């Protein structure tokens, strides 16, 4: 079933295994270079069906850390030509996630701290976000409250990133809202206190979502997969009430023209008690799938084949995304299909190594 | 042992794992392209300490197909020049092996027929060999016997790649004296039946390989490691007597500045009788490495972490050369580090694969 072929829209997937959006923090002023070059190349050449590109920013501001990818100008944008074209010859589907980081952007890299950069550090900047409210913990910095034009700006922002996504080449797109970044932080009570309309009742904090989905769904071409991430529950003590909601917005999202969802956690808050463990998000998302009738991925520990196959076998998942394991091997798909007993399974790589693994 | 750095004249490499050349057959006309930049800059950040780039020919007629790596020019060479720079930037010790084919030059693709081109296909080309003796089998394409200055023509090749390779940046060289090719063919009785100063006696026989190492010696780098790679036995019967030769004639390589000999198998014929198995090579090149006083590596199943660390404490060889290994996954130093229990063994990675894997 992994090793399946998937169609969405114009769009055929050699496998149901997807790479999911994993932030590098390589880039200089949003630029990509040779680092996410050779790096995506060489994951597109391992056999996966679909690689989405990281987190790229649509606004300066709207970066998670100084190294973050970003698309708000088109010399940003036409830097992704040659590696959207090298992971097609690859023969894998080039995706991007598209993204802004309200109240968590500026912040250190991961290995640099992984905090929000202190006040004095030159290479930080003001955050922005619903409610003038921390996230707290190691991201005590208070956002700007946001005003109507920058939701506005925001929204724009986002419709521009999709316009040079779609001409670099990308050829399957997904919004994050998730993670407890902007759009997520629209939804979630906990970081939206708004009084306006795009705070209080549910159709209003799913007012920004939707009103950008749709935005972009103006420049996106309708023959590809226009997907989105977003954060389905909390583990707050919240969760059926959470779910219930996240999946009528995911409802209201297909009937926007969603795709496809990617199902993952908010993260908005970190008071939180998260159940990890291999493929813990499967029921989940298989809820999410029935429930709003849409297809789904979702990721965590499926780095273990026989846990991808079993979830698309017992119809969890339609994609398996595969995150870490990639960065371990990036040629995971064909050790995947090893373990799985695929036949001529080396030839899930291209023929200078197939021929001689056979 | 196997994560332990090695210093050979100015070169200093971050641990005893080497990358073997591996032919890709993805060239045009000689010429590299981005399928070679991502392969060998992805390898590079797999963690080895020296990779050596694929057999590179010094004229186009030193090719083994189509869709080999070529140095014959200056074109040619500025090729490699940004692929020597991300291999460098990776922390990798970027090495070259320059090659000539021989009586072996004008075949197919290993998965494209893997025999000598048809004599009506616009792609073939005529063969130089010492001798009008064809390899047989697979090919059988008879070579023409080289004049004098069809000698001193290849001579002047081989210096002029080293050259263009000193200029591309490469710090490391080999020269391919190995596997039945030009070189090779001149040491063996079986392929070698001239009646000049370049058969016949030992010393003879040995002229253009020594000849050849002279001439590159004097465009090389005194700093940089110069090397060579020698099938020192054929499992042709003649075992015994063939290695005392080819062991003398590395003293004569030593002698004459060779930093390190890659010790293989001469595969000049195919009429032999070769004992396959993990680490075969071991004790042939252990004799090697003591009864010439030289450094060595060798490869053949080390990609077995236990096997490459017993290979080096018990002082077979210097430097481990795993191949195949690397093709199935570009990562596998990263595992060997695991495997063998060498602390914080993810950071065998870059930043943004080390931190996220520890
Ligand atoms: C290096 C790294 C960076 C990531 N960056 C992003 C990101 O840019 N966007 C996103 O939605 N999730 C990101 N994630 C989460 C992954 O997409 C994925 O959900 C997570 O790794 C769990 O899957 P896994 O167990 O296979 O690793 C990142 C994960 C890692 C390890
Ligand atoms: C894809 C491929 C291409 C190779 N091309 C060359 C070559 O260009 N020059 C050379 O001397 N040996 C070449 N070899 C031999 C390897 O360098 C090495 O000796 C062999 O793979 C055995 O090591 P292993 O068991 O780790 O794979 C090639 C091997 C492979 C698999």
């Amino acid at each position: 079933a992994l090793f399946e072929p998937y169609t969405l829209k114009d769009v055929t997937l050699r496998n149901r295994i997807a790479i999911p959006p994993m932030s590098q923090y390589m880039a200089e002023d949003g630029m990509i270079n040779d680092w996410h070059h050779v790096h995506l190349a060489g994951l597109a050449r391992g056999g996966a069906g679909l690689l989405v590109v990281e987190a790229t920013a649509v606004a300066p501001e709207g970066r998670i850390t100084p190294g973050c990818a970003g698309i708000w100008s088109d010399a940003h944008a036409q830097a992704f030509v040659p590696v959207v074209q090298a992971i097609k010859a690859a023969g894998s589907v080039p995706g991007i996630q598209i993204a802004h980081a309200g109240r968590k952007a500026s912040a250190n890299r991961p290995w640099e701290g992984d905090d929000h950069i202190a006040a004095d550090d030159t290479r930080g900047w003001e955050t922005i976000a619903p409610s003038a409210i921390a996230f707290g913990a190691h991201l005590p910095k208070v956002p700007r409250e946001m005003t109507l034009d920058d939701i506005a700006r925001v929204k724009q922002d986002f419709v521009d990133a999709a316009r040079r996504a779609r001409d670099a080449g990308f050829e399957w797109i997904e919004l994050h809202f998730a993670h407890g970044y902007l759009g997520q932080s629209f939804f979630s009570e906990h970081s939206n206190k708004r009084t306006d309309a795009y705070g209080g009742s549910f159709d209003n904090r799913s007012r920004f979502l939707l009103e950008t989905l749709a935005a972009v769904r103006e420049v996106w071409p309708e023959n590809l997969p226009l997907t989105a991430r977003f954060g389905v529950l909390e583990y707050d003590g919240r969760d059926e009430q959470t779910l219930e909601e996240s999946i009528e917005l995911a409802r209201r999202f297909k009937a926007g023209g969603l795709d496809l969802l990617s199902v993952s956690v908010g993260f908005t808050i970190p008071d939180t008690n998260i159940p990890w463990g291999p493929a813990f998000m499967g029921p989940i998302a298989e809820r999410v799938r029935r429930e709003a009738k849409l297809p789904v991925t979702s990721a965590w520990g499926f780095g273990t084949p026989q846990l991808a196959e079993a979830a698309l076998q017992a119809n969890q998942l339609d994609l398996v995304s595969v995150g870490r394991a990639h960065l371990a091997d990036p040629h995971w798909a064909y050790f995947a299909a090893k373990e799985l007993g695929v036949e001529k399974a080396s030839w899930t790589l291209p023929a200078p190594y197939a021929h001689w693994l056979e």
